[PDB]
């Protein structure tokens, strides 16, 4: 029973609350902070447009919600300086507001009396970034305190990149992620700092930038400077694909590329990276707990140019990787 | 030329801008206020996910945008007290932020120099509310200075209700509007004061309240207390339909209900209310300039109970109604 | 264990299959007939854009599919005369192709050795039409052999109409169903006998006819001649609502209308009709097993005119109703 | 006025009809053949979920439609051998059913009195295949009678690939086209020879195959065997992007890739290929008349690996390409 807190009970925060419920034997969410009133908060817990109804009952009052007869403290402090985790013996705070991805801002959780902070996103000034199944062994139970669990796309790309580079070496690579729309995008054409994301999300293919390809280097140093890419946001509510095209010096074939993924995708790592030969479409990978679902039927090769494609549920898959990482932290003060 | 300012360059503000280019010979938009920087504003004006590309070159600088060679002063004041419409000799302000539907607040525009204010929405404390085609002949240029052009749904409902009440007598009625999603709804399940409008707009049927059927009484006072209804937000980006079930003492048939609309839907009034026997779906009424398109194929009659359905592009149709009102105001004394 | 065949392994057929696995102790689907090859048939069982992945393993060979170890025999006969259900000991056939809603055509399943046929749609020339929870107690094991489970919309409307008519009396009413798009509609503007259903389904509000308001008269003959209505197909893949506006002679309030549903919506009937005060949107009723989910928050009253709204998952809720009817047929005399 | 018949009055057929009215001074559609009855056909001409309402009045009866006072003969022959284009003095037939992309089937239109046939798709056994702006100068009026206008995707990729191959040299490249759903796909999970295209089109990203990149070789033989790729079908109703990642021996920068397109995208060729630095999304390119709209803002370079992205309205863009080709045919012998 390692006692967990959630800062920012949004898509990832609520996906995380459910993942813990359905997957963890040893964690407990005992406090959450969120800018929403508790009626809204509990409604959005009980009903979900993507995951469906929560298995259990939810009640609320002015400073709590109660899920399956278990009382949870709730705060509404839009600056985490004004919080007090310590008061609920809270060991870890998932930082999923998306506004405290700077560790200098996030560490504030520690100041409020937390031991760990896992930011549910690419970060800055953090102690360490991890994609579970890729670089989790270099967690430092003593020094690694404010950390990143990286991005959905990085948790898709890195597993697959690592294997294929470990095997054939990647010289250069460029990625397109065709990605479900997310909450930062606008429903109607409206204000946004990014002039494409300003555009009505559910009727547009929307190009946008992503650090996810560069960010791979945070977990695979050997690929620094070797990878870049961008995203096409498309009208599905969840479910995404990472399409990577790359150059190798090795002689390769489709078969050899596919057999390497297949070979590697077993055991504990297989809980992160899956190998498929199924006729998949995006709805088939909704609620899939892998970080990366390699699609063997999409593999292409001309000369020493290779295209490979991997799926991920950007909500649920990512969240399952964030739970793995959290179990690790939780197993070692 | 009558000079117009727009406060709130959003969906309705930008439809209104284009409507003026496309349909007015005597209005010109000379200043706009909005919270966006001018690079953002000009981009959203040039490119539109519903109306397509503006047919004119657009440039911007620190103080302005220029559209087909005409400079438009641009401000970014959250508080309208800080505007200066008089500097631009603006006659009429379209209030389309959604934040100043109280006339006690919208009157700031008048104090900042405007002569008239038309709120793009149900208002309070307003001098008068109008649905063009229904009650605009009661516009009073000396006493009606801050006015409402009502809601999209009311502009769809009121014309059809006037005809049917005038010819048959509506005793009682309940409406459902099946309505395109709008910008306040959430893309992903997230915080909202309305617990249903919180839910991912583009994958849900979302019920929501609307005063639109009660508000008909503002323009047809003979129907106070007689109409109510509600909305179902559905996944289309624009285009809507109003479904009205009502009772009459008159003896009626599908045919006589339909003839009653066809008879009335001519001349000037027919620019507000259309009569159709076409096999319409919502994309067919996208960029229709009527406030109300009556679908004769959907009329049903059971005893003394009648169901009628009228379409409306809640963006462009409503805007064209607002533009009709605007032209009326501009045609008369602005003193 | 009563053994079941499905003719038409489409949206309803495959929902019905999953409903049996998940909800039934005493039925088993052992044979299916469809137009698809076994690879295609198994792919579409295994993977589902709405229901997600089957939680059983699916394999195939060239005369069968295997699901959690159970061999299901597979046919691809366009003409049901050419089937043989008796070779599989099938007592009941679900007729879910959409092409054999005439009971004179569907009776070919009985010629081919079945005992009972349940058409998953409005039918013609049928022995009897049922909405489970409304008129199923009139099922006659000897003489009701080829029957209808009526439509999705009828299974939403009838339970609500029965309670309100029993309590207050319904003089007249007109219905609008706001309904998920269905396989009859076109993805792109293209040929259809219905010129509105011809139009790209996922970008349009599409008006179309519905027989649900006549059909309620079949299971509730007190409402003969009293109801009419239509449908608006909208861009959701499943999930629908029935909006009924009616006149009553009773003096009624929002509260008394709601209380009547809440009072009725209990026990076994409560598995057909639920009563809700939740802030529902369509996704919230996806995979709900009720035929009808009354939304108390949408009730309106103007004098003696009432507007009520009930939800339904037109795929899964209807299928659960159809399963309830199947369980009843299966619980009685299948013989003659 | 050169007189045009349309076989297959579908999405492409009706796009073409409207493209002639809006864009041609010298072509007239005088006859159409389709499976539909005239009520249905006239309705789908008048009303379009993508294009909006036709500007002109539309009437029909048992053997015709009338558009803007112009009478169009209508037929419903499943088999093109039973047609008589000669009886309407038709010179060119647009073959847009999707069923006669084999030239040996499409030549039935010539037996039936047409002089030229333009297949609105990749063909087999055709006299020649053209991407207007890339290879149309090789059109041979005497020998090229049953021709192909290639695919939407090839019309997007080939102009871009020609420019970039000319300037820098393409060793190999692999394409992903993120494409609008099309009529071949299913609305609900349902029968289909392609187990991905079986899946409900408007709620899925759907991978499927395409010969569009190999087919570039037909108009640019120098790229034979150098390109392949596939499609992801996504839930927009029209509007697509071609994403090409390729290898060059050249040392290249983002700026020099972009500059190469900009320099090329001028004059007549620039009606086929546009250069843009705008913050484009798919709805911006709906009803765009170009075959290819190069998005300069998405170009990336890593070492010797280059990624470029061009937009296309797979309906109207393609159709405008197909009309350009048609205009060329109309302007030479027969
Ligand atoms: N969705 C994805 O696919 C995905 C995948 C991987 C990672 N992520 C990352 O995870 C993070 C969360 O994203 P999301 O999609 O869950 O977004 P979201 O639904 O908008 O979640 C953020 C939640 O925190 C609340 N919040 C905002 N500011 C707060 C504050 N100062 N104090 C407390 N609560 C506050 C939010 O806003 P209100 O409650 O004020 O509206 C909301 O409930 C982001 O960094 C995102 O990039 C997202
Ligand atoms: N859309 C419809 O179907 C419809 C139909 C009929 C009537 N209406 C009514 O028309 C009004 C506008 O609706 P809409 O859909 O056009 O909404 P919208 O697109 O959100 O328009 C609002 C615009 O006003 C700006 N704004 C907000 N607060 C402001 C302030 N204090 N000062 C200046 N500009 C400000 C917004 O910028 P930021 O977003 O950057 O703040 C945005 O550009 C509402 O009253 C609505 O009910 C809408
Ligand atoms: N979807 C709903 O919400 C809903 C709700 C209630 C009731 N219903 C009713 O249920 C029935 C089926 O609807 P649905 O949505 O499931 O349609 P669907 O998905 O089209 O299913 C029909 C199935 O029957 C197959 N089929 C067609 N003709 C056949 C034949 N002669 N022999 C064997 N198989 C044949 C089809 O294969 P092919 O596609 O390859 O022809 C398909 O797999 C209809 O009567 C419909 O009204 C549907
Ligand atoms: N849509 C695109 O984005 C696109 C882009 C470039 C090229 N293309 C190509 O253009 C062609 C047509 O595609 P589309 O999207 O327009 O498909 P579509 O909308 O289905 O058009 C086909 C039309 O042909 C009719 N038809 C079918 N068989 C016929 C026959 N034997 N004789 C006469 N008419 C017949 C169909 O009527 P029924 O439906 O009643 O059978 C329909 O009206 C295909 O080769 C496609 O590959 C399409």
């Amino acid at each position: 029973t390692i006692r967990v807190g959630i800062n920012g009970f949004g898509r990832i925060g609520r996906n995380f609350f459910r993942a813990v419920l359905e997957r963890s034997d040893d964690l407990e969410v005992v406090a959450v902070n969120d800018s929403k009133d508790n009626k809204t908060l509990s409604t959005l817990l009980k009903f979900d447009s993507i995951m469906g109804r929560l298995g259990q009952e939810v009640e609320y009052d002015d400073d709590s919600i109660t899920v399956g007869g278990k009382r949870i403290a709730v705060y509404a402090e839009r600056d985490p300086k004004n919080l007090d985790w310590a008061a609920h013996n809270v060991d870890i705070v998932i930082e999923s507001t998306g506004f405290f991805t700077d560790a200098n801002a996030a560490k504030a959780h520690i100041e409020a009396g937390a031991k760990k902070v896992i930011i549910s996103a690419p970060a800055s000034n953090e102690d360490a970034t991890f994609v579970y199944g890729v670089n989790h062994e270099s967690y430092d139970p003593e020094n690694h305190n404010v950390i990143s669990g990286a991005s959905c796309t990085t948790n898709c790309l890195a597993p697959m990149a690592k294997v294929l580079n470990d095997k054939f070496g990647i010289e250069n690579g460029l990625m397109t992620t065709v990605h479900a729309y997310t909450g930062d995008q606008r429903l109607h054409d409206a204000s946004h700092r990014d002039l494409r994301r300003a555009r009505a999300a559910a009727v547009n293919i929307v190009p946008t930038s992503t650090g996810a390809a560069k960010a791979v280097a945070l977990v695979l140093p050997e690929l620094k400077g070797k990878l870049d890419g961008y995203a096409l946001r498309v009208p599905v509510i969840t479910g995404s694909a990472t399409d990577l095209t790359f150059n190798t010096k090795s002689e390769v074939t489709v078969e050899s590329i596919n057999a390497a993924i297949k070979e590697a995708a077993v055991g504990e790592f297989g809980e992160t990276l899956a190998y498929s030969e199924e006729p998949l479409v995006s709805t088939d990978i909704v609620h899939d707990s892998h970080g990366s679902i390699f699609d063997a039927g999409l593999t292409k090769v001309s000369g020493n140019t290779v295209k490979v494609v991997s799926w991920y549920d950007n909500e649920w898959g990512y969240t399952c990787q964030l739970l793995r990482l959290t179990e690790l932290v939780a197993s070692k003060l």
